């Protein structure tokens, strides 16, 4: 188990714009494509993803490189901000996974808010850090995610993600 298919399982699969669970227009494997209320937003800042004439609708192919550019793009937003890289160069690979997860889905400055897990994890105090993990508006918003995360986070193993 790697980041690519622990967001892929967090994510799915789906080929024509959707309304992510905060209510933004998104697509493919976690695209956030806006976060204004305007259907026509989202397609055209589809079309300039893409690069054509979608029409709300994209191919797998063209998913799998919004997933890798998104990806590539969690990774340098991590090693260029100042709160998260001193965590994450802490961490072991499954657990740096996890944040990567973290910032894939709420962006680089959202999960540099989390100021007291944050610290946790670079302490290394795993089971204090899933208590301060699950007490935001992430936990609540996305439940099933997050408890797979801190899960993640807590012991260090792909447990919740586990015949997934
Ligand atoms: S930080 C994410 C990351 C790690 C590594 C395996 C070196 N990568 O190819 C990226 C940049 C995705
Ligand atoms: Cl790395």
């Amino acid at each position: 188990m790697n980041i690519f298919e622990m967001l892929r399982i967090d994510e799915g699969l789906r080929l024509k714009i959707y309304k992510d669970t905060e209510g933004y227009y998104t697509i493919g494997i976690g695209h956030l494509l806006t976060k204004s209320p305007s259907l026509n937003a989202a397609k055209s800042e589809l079309d300039k993803a893409i690069g054509r004439n979608t029409n709300g609708v994209i191919t797998k192919d063209e998913a799998e490189k919004l997933f890798n550019q998104d990806v590539d793009a969690a990774c340098r937003g991590i090693l260029r901000n100042a709160k998260l890289k001193p965590v994450y160069d802490s961490l072991d690979a499954v657990r740096r996974a996890a944040l990567i997860n973290m910032v894939f889905q709420m962006g680089e400055t959202g999960v540099a808010g989390f100021t007291n897990s944050l610290r946790m994890l670079q302490q290394k105090r795993w089971d204090e850090a899933a208590v301060n993990l699950a007490k935001s508006r992430w936990y609540n918003q996305t439940p099933n995610r997050a408890k797979r995360v801190i899960t993640t986070f807590r012991t260090g193993t792909w447990d919740a993600y586990k015949n997934l």
